[PDB]
């Protein structure tokens, strides 16, 4: 589950950073 969730967590926290930075 590596780069399975490395993937899975980039993406996801990106959500956030792009739905925070405005």
């Amino acid at each position: 589950f590596f780069h399975h969730i490395f993937r899975g967590i980039v993406h996801v926290g990106k959500t956030i950073h792009r739905l925070v930075t405005g």
